[PDB]
């Protein structure tokens, strides 16, 4: 393949498949990568976040900076794991207040943590720090890696969230994964769960599943990836804002992750981890990753059987949070 990482994707493949029989490691070589210079064609007229993607691609071992080693000291049913950026203190606290409360009725147990990198002061990003262990003190939900928490490391982000699900929660029932501006509606997630039979529930992967999709060829949008990169369509796979699968299929994401080289798109990047496992991420008609009818906006009933919308400010979450508590009552 001409396309660098269908090209090394290959390479993987062979090295974990005997079958296609007829040297640096590719998950702790944390020194840059001096050959992608030669192979990709352009590589010096490419965007720096590509240059950082490719120089750095084969190190995926950081470590926890803070950790919460006792969140799942008690086996959870569910568990919430936030995508967060350092500065995002109002949507987490918007985020603790309403839909991610920590909470154990029916002695089915939800727990929260949000995931963070770092936002170092050499990317010229204000110094937060103090504040982060205050919050991190305070509230004890604060899970963060020492890379560098940028867009094209959202694929880090997972990897190392799934390894720490391997290692601190592997008997949680379900891992709900979001960003931090999704309004989520835990009490239907919850009923949804447990209509769930244990047949289905084992390989559960639900969310606003995409079909047929390609990488964006345009160099002004957000999600371009050149040909030089990337070539084929993608699998199918849930949109980033929200999904939600079981545990058991969490150890096996993790376990797979190893024979995947990261992809610069961190929803497609699961979609690839899925395909691999020889599964199929299904569509569910609850997750609203584009939102919903503005007429509809504004009435509360039309979140009831609701997934997730998105995106929402931490203003609406907390207003449609404490609207929702008596939706029962006149909806
Ligand atoms: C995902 O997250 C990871 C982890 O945080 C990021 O990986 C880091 O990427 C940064 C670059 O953004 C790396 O830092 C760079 O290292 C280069 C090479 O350093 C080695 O070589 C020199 C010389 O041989 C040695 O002195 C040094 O000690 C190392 O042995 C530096 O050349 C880089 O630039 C330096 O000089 C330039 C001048 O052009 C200055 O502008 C810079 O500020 C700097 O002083 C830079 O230091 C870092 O090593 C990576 N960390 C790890 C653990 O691998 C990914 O970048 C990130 N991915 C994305 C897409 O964001
Ligand atoms: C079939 C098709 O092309 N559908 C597109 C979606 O791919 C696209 O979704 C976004 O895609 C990027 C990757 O390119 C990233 O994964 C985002 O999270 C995801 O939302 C959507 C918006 O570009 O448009 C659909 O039409
Ligand atoms: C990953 O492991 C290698 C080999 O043990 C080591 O050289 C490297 O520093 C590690 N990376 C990080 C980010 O700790
Ligand atoms: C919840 O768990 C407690 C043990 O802590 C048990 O005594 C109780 O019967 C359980 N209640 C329900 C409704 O499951």
């Amino acid at each position: 393949p001409e396309a660098y990482w269908n090209r090394e994707q290959e390479k993987l493949n062979r090295q974990y498949n005997p079958i296609l029989s007829m040297n640096i490691s590719h998950l702790n070589y944390c020194e840059p990568d001096l050959r992608v210079t030669s192979v990709v064609t352009g590589f010096n007229n490419l965007p720096d976040r590509f240059k950082d993607f490719l120089l750095y691609l084969r190190c995926r071992n950081y470590s926890l900076l803070i950790d919460q080693p006792d969140k799942c000291a008690k086996k959870p049913f569910l568990l919430l794991a936030i995508k967060s950026l350092t500065p995002h203190f109002a949507r987490r606290q918007a985020i603790r207040e309403s839909w991610g409360q920590e909470s154990n009725a029916g002695n089915q147990t939800v727990v929260r943590v949000f995931l963070l990198g770092q936002t170092p002061p050499e990317d010229n990003h204000p110094d937060l720090s103090d504040m982060l262990k205050f919050e991190s003190e305070k509230h004890q939900d604060i899970l963060m890696w020492n890379y560098r928490d940028t867009f094209f490391n959202l694929s880090l982000k997972e990897v190392l969230f799934l390894r720490w699900v391997s290692t601190s929660c592997p008997d949680t029932e379900f891992v709900f994964k979001g960003d931090d501006d999704v309004f989520v509606n835990t009490h239907h997630i919850l009923n949804y769960l447990n209509s769930l039979s244990k047949t289905k529930a084992k390989d559960l992967f639900i969310g606003d599943v995409i079909h047929n999709a390609g990488p964006h060829r345009d160099k002004k949008l957000k999600y371009y990836i050149p040909e030089v990169v990337y070539s084929g369509l993608y699998p199918p796979y849930a949109g980033g804002g929200g999904f939600l699968y079981s545990g058991h299929l969490a150890l096996r994401l993790y376990h797979i992750t190893d024979q995947v080289h990261l992809y610069p798109i961190d929803d497609v990047y699961t979609g690839m981890c899925l395909q691999k496992l020889g599964l199929v991420p299904e569509k569910h008609k609850g997750f609203r990753t584009f939102d919903i009818e503005e007429k509809n906006k504004n009435n509360i009933c039309s979140y009831v059987d609701l997934m997730l919308v998105h995106s929402r400010k931490p203003q609406e979450m907390i207003d449609i949070w404490s609207q929702l508590q008596s939706a029962h009552l006149k909806c």
